[PDB]
């Protein structure tokens, strides 16, 4: 009520800013929450206050970090508010230019409507695309990219072109790997061939990384490939230069490579989820295991190697034990099976050798391994239902990266969308995205064109 | 012909579709092969196939006419001694004629933990995920 | 409403078969998807238009593809109308000969009913249960 008088009256000016540089639309932006908290009466006011004073004015504006109420929606997490800005349909035909979507023509169930890309599709410079995906300070991207016109953008991209790029690249890169792997197993004009190759690709590798870790737990890979790079070309320093340490660096780099196959595996839906669920279980899980099973064996390997320390006696055989390493090579060793259990001579003390590690074994195996299962297996649970989104949003991040690698040109020659008229002066690019309801029937009065084609 | 027998015990199975208690078990098995098994078994052997040859080009050294200093001949023993290694047959020690036996070590272990602690036991998470939703409809 | 105006009109032919060769109950089917998407609105105008006119000659009939309308719910995949074609209990005296099912016998609770095998028990062609089971789309 008060809202409406304020506005009737004459004197209230609607597009005032305020000292941080928001109108009324940027404040209710930064207030709203979500629905399990506010019931979503803030949608409502912005509503209203749109309708009330019809212009692009108030939501074309930039406060002083340079934002339109819809890109600071963006940059802060607010889904609710977003997704109703970002569809909008005005009823009534004479506010109906201010809509961000549009039915272009509708018969029976079927409908074909319309949508408004100007700040979303990343023809500008910061949009509302960029923003949801490379925002790392929400946490509720997960939401985010399921809404209607964006979900569809990062679908037709990759149809268009970041589908190619993306497999393209798995070729560059296995070559690559494949190459280093056979120089590195065999140590005329073999070497000649492919070694450029591999110095090459090596330094493009770590110069791009490199500067993409300019830039800044997302990110992890392009650390990892920047060391396997730094790895090769060292590699081959080392191999110029005389030494005998490249050997080392350059089977290392190999194996690393071939653990960052997995970077590929996003392409894929079924075993892109498999390593999200994978990359979780890492994180949540597998470390409380290694570190405090490394603080077992720091334990037993001093306990063993103090009782086990008596003289060998000049018979490297009758004492199994000597330092803290072979103690804890060994302890490695029963985890396998490997190990050799047997009533030790040299240790003066064999009933309290034997029972502390037996408390070994079984403080691993029918406890602190099997807890790990446990765990895993509760995990899994809460992970297999988000990680799709998961997977959805670093793929939709690998596309506007191969997005912003293209040229200017190429860029411009995908443009996703169309030219559509939406009102006497309007023309707007739109994304065309076709429906079907047979929930709620209704004789179609707003629309485009009459004839639906 | 013992391929062909082989494969035959192995094709006892189809008969158990006539009974309710093992039908429904058989299903949920061919179910686990596609959903699960397979997933594990390509991540696994490009892991075989990385450090197979990971340790063949360190323990490439000259055995000397000694085929008991180097246990790792080509690529194929490397591979076969891995898979040991998952059983527990593998013969596990600092090795001569390898430069490099803290590096060797190292790349060994990391092997042992990425197969069992790690990859092995995601296994047995996901087939518990896919057991529940699985038993309603078989 | 506008059905009802259309058949009450005496001039509509109920049994037109359009270029396809469907008629108006493969119409019908080719539409119906599912109770959680349409609410099952199909079912009733199904029932509505056998009601409405009395034969065998609309469901017996076949398209260019050769099918009758149920067993073209079975090629497609729609359960709710297979449901309600392949069990109908019609309580109206006058029409009862369209009935798949019928009661041969009740008392009390116990109640023996009776169902229509003809175009299923796979004594033809191609039958709804021949399809049901080996159709793999």
């Amino acid at each position: 009520e008060i809202v409406q008088l304020l506005m009737e009256h004459e004197q209230t000016d609607i597009t005032s800013r305020d000292s941080r540089g928001n109108n009324i639309l940027h404040a209710l932006v930064t207030v709203a929450e979500d629905f399990k908290t506010q019931n979503d009466f803030v949608k409502r006011m912005y509503d209203m206050i749109l309708l009330r004073s019809g212009n692009w004015e108030l939501e074309t504006t930039r406060n002083n970090d340079g934002l339109t109420p819809l890109q600071l929606a963006a940059k802060m997490g607010k889904a609710e508010i977003l997704k109703y800005i970002l569809s909008r349909e005005i009823k009534e035909k004479r506010l109906r230019s201010l809509s961000r979507k549009f039915t272009d023509w509708a018969y029976g169930p079927v409908s074909s409507s319309l949508y408004d890309l100007t700040n979303v599709d990343t023809t500008t410079d910061n949009s509302v695309l960029e923003i949801t995906v490379y925002n790392t300070n929400i946490d509720n991207r997960h939401e985010m990219l399921t809404l209607e016109p964006l979900h569809t953008l990062l679908h037709m991209k990759w149809k268009k072109f970041a589908k190619h790029m993306f497999f393209l690249s798995f070729c560059f890169y296995f070559f690559y790997n494949i190459t280093l792997t056979l120089v590195s197993y065999y140590r005329g004009w073999l070497q000649l061939l492919g070694r450029m190759f591999v110095l090459i690709w090596a330094m493009c590798i770590s110069v791009k990384e490199g500067i993409a870790i300019f830039l800044l737990s997302d990110a992890w890979f392009h650390f990892v490939f920047f060391i396997q790079a730094v790895l090769v070309i060292l590699s081959v320093f080392l191999y110029l230069f005389a030494y005998k340490e490249y050997l080392a660096c350059l089977v290392l780099a190999m194996a690393l490579g071939w653990a960052n196959m997995l970077y590929y595996t996003r392409g894929f839906q079924s075993m892109g989820m498999y390593s999200v669920m994978i990359q979780k279980v890492i994180l949540h899980d597998v470390l409380k295991f290694l570190f405090v099973y490394i603080v077992f064996l720091l334990g037993f390997g001093v306990a063993l190697a103090s009782l086990i320390e008596k003289c060998p006696k000049d018979n490297k055989d009758c004492s199994s034990y000597g330092s803290f390493s072979d103690a804890v090579l060994e302890l490695f060793k029963l985890t396998i099976g490997l190990g050799d259990l047997n009533i030790q001579q040299n240790s003066k003390y064999p009933i309290l050798f034997l029972f502390l590690l037996i408390t070994y074994v079984i403080l691993t195996f029918v406890l602190l391994l099997n807890m790990l299962i446990a765990l895993m297996g509760e995990t899994v649970e809460n992970v297999s239902k988000e990680s799709e989104r998961i997977w959805r949003l670093q793929r939709a991040r690998t596309i506007l990266e191969f997005e912003k690698m293209l040229p200017e040109w190429l860029r411009s020659r995908f443009r996703m969308g169309e030219l559509c008229k939406v009102a006497e002066d309007d023309f707007r690019l739109c994304l065309r995205i076709n429906e079907v309801k047979w929930t709620e029937w209704k004789t179609h009065v707003s629309f485009l064109n009459e004839d639906p084609g």
